[PDB]
């Protein structure tokens, strides 16, 4: 009967259309390179005021080379003119009543205890320690550099998909609305401008610059390179997203210690101990490209052929039985 | 004959069970994301004694920011109060008999030779050089900071599988036996505590802290995120492993040079040249996730269907022929 | 007819040979690990002359630890003995006629303006600023360190394919023609020597050391680990390639700022501000391994079986119809 082939032809049309659209949607004919090879060069610009001092890129940016991870110092605690010696620790956790509880068994991971119980102040009595004296007092409150909100981060990113040897950069003057020197990234108005405003990055991550600068934190500038290398070079485009990575028992924030080492004319050594709170920026470059390939196209082909060949039988059984 | 379908039914049961278990074991129905996107923040804690000096995190940890690669300095060689000028190199390799063998053709990659053969000491005669004087003597023996064995490394790791947009952290208070502030990673007792004892890490890597601290080395704290995103969020868990990466013509160990730059009141410049031996720690975050997908499930389906369809024919040929 | 099976047998021979060679060429029977896990330790060696000063590894290499990204400083601009205060900016862009155009609304991202229009020189009048004085003059011309062309970069690379747990290093004494201590990488004569001549790396990247050292730049030492883990351990070999990553509205080159901080005996602080131009080196380790696997071999098998089964029908239709 001719209707039998009109029923079968309809079966193949519909079923083959479902399978076809499904496989075509997932790019099942494409080999994928998900091992992007990226280089990141960052440049921070701005100047701020902290106490009655002016901080420039050489003062608050660390490291200086413009790597993918850098830190903008927003608040800091200074302990000036430290020198090796003995002194009573100012941390209450080191409180003692006699030299019998200042032995090596107490606070094993802490500082070096001399074994004497000494009077830090009239209200506290702590174990004496050998090290940089006086000791740090990290419980005071200090200001934060507010101008850091207006600083700019310029990200030059040069990536390459090695499976296809397709390398490209994120400096695209044609895609930017304004000049590169004066543009400013906006997710909607200028989403390809490589210049980001620090405060902007803090907002895109859903963070308050006040609390963040106060406690420090870790933000991620995410560069995504999802690309169809079957299309034009013009179509492989970077997409920027933003997130706070420290998020959140453990106290939030981000700080690290470093000293400025000075020596006296008579030769003795003394340092300035600095506890730095700031916003660390991690440039995270993800990317995956898809290029047409014979092997995945054949495997997907056989898959759709056989799958349709079974679906038509099952649909005949469902129809005829009814 | 009915037995013919009892033989065929048994064929399909057994063969289909083999194929089924095989494909089900390898998660052939899952798409895999092997491009984890990780952020690492490290914090070292401890104090040590070197010579008659006390080293704190600002003295022996480099860099300070808490990156994925950092160095704990265990032994160092100091050459104090260097100043630009001319002096005889102390390296024997520069030995000379006359100014005729101190020309630019000799040791091209080394220091800057003035062209004079001078007497470093009464027992050695070396080419004179222009640079920081006096020169370094890196053949002496110096102590090592033993307290570094008791230092602690705290690793906060925040990763994300982008193909699925599944981001998670390694601070899991529910999985840890003790409090986060006081716990300590143990592969068996507390395998999710992010706090590692330096000496412990040295042991897990099969290394002697004495020799390692003496010669320096490169260890890797490996964080693995193998995850089945079909299961609960609770099931995606990090697993820590440890290894020595420098391992091993070339002399083992790890050291690097840096100077502390001082200036005189009259304005002349002089530095302290430091050769640092320590244990570099590389946080290596691997991970791959698997999520059920329609395309791989269909491809695997067709594969098992056809493969069974052929296996039953071959098994009929093997049975009937016998 | 017997010829019918001689036509079919020829069909299967030829078609099955095409399909077979195609699938065998692309390693369709292999699972692939494209998430290499690499560790990079770099060591720079050399000494140069800048002005009448000698620069050693502690002077021009930054950072010092030997990471995968480091900078060899070739030219620099010094601004000595800066001190916090007020002074007229030397940048023409800050030119003013009266204190009415030195308000906060002007150059928002720049330095801190006091609000006064002052005379930097007799030929220029600029806004006064608070910060490190005097200000930097980055428009002068300075020399470049030419000896940096003869410096050597030693790259120790230790990688691991985790899906197969196959870890290996790039120090291969058997593969090198010369001793490791004295060899020197040559793409043809010694392509496995880990010691690279800086000038050589500049040439392999198609760059002129004069212009590059003058303006600075970003080069990539690419280490590729394409491996067939079905073959011998001896066959997994690294291949080195080279490229300039900054390439290229924006001014080319690479520079960054850092200061040397000194303090006076009376306690006042003053720094030496340094603008550094050099060649940043990014070690980029790519790699992907392929190991025989049952699942991909079965999927590829079914694919070739069905594809041939259809190709023979189509070829019968093409032949018989003719
Ligand atoms: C580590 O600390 C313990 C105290 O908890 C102490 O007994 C031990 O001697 C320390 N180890 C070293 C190497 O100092
Ligand atoms: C950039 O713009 C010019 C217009 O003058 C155009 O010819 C060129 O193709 C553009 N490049 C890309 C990558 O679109
Ligand atoms: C160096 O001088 C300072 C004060 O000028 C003094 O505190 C210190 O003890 C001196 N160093 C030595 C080793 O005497
Ligand atoms: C590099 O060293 C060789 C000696 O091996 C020397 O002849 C040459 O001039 C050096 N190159 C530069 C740029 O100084
Ligand atoms: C953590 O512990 C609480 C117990 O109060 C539990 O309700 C919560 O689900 C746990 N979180 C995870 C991720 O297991
Ligand atoms: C600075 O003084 C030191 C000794 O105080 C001396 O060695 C040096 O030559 C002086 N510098 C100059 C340029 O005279
Ligand atoms: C940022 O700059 C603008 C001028 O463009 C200024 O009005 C604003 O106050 C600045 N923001 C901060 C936090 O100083
Ligand atoms: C290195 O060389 C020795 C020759 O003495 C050889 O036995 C060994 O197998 C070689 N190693 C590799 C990895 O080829
Ligand atoms: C410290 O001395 C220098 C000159 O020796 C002077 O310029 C500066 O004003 C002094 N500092 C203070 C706070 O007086
Ligand atoms: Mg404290
Ligand atoms: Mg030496
Ligand atoms: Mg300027
Ligand atoms: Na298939």
């Amino acid at each position: 009967w001719t209707i039998g082939i009109i029923n079968r032809v309809v079966q193949l049309l519909i079923i083959s259309y479902f399978v076809g659209w499904v496989f075509l949607h997932e790019k099942a004919y494409q080999v994928r390179d998900t091992a992007i090879e990226s280089s990141v060069v960052t440049k921070v610009k701005g100047s701020g005021l902290y106490a009655n001092r002016v901080m420039d890129v050489s003062d608050y940016v660390t490291p200086p080379q413009g790597t993918s991870v850098f830190v903008i110092i927003t608040k800091m605690i200074v302990t000036e003119n430290q020198m090796q010696g003995f002194c009573p620790e100012s941390e209450e956790k080191y409180r003692c009543v006699s030299d019998s509880q200042c032995g090596p068994e107490r606070l094993p991971g802490g500082g070096i205890l001399t074994g004497r119980c000494v009077n830090y102040s009239s209200v506290l009595r702590t174990c004496e320690i050998q090290g940089w004296c006086p000791t740090e007092v990290d419980t005071v409150e200090t200001p934060i550099m507010m101008e850091a909100e207006n600083f700019t981060i310029f990200i030059k990113n040069s990536i390459r998909f090695p499976l296809f040897n397709f390398e490209k950069g994120n400096l695209l003057p044609n895609l930017t609305a304004r000049d590169m020197k004066t543009c400013r990234f906006h997710p909607d108005k200028d989403p390809f401008c490589p210049i980001l405003r620090v405060g902007d990055v803090v907002k895109f991550a859903g963070q308050d610059f006040a609390k963040l600068a106060r406690t420090g934190g870790v933000l991620g500038i995410k560069i995504g390179w999802v690309c169809d290398l079957d299309k034009a070079w013009d179509q492989c485009i970077p997409k920027y997203s933003f997130t706070r990575l420290d998020s959140v028992s453990v106290s939030p924030g981000y700080n690290f210690r470093f000293a400025k080492y000075y020596k006296m004319e008579n030769g003795s050594e003394y340092r300035t101990l600095l506890k730095a709170f700031g916003i660390r920026f991690d440039v995270l470059v993800y990317g995956n490209a898809g290029k047409f390939n014979i092997i995945p196209t054949i495997i997907s082909s056989v898959a759709a052929f056989t799958s349709v060949g079974v679906g038509t039988v099952l649909c005949d059984i469902i129809l005829l039985n009814f």
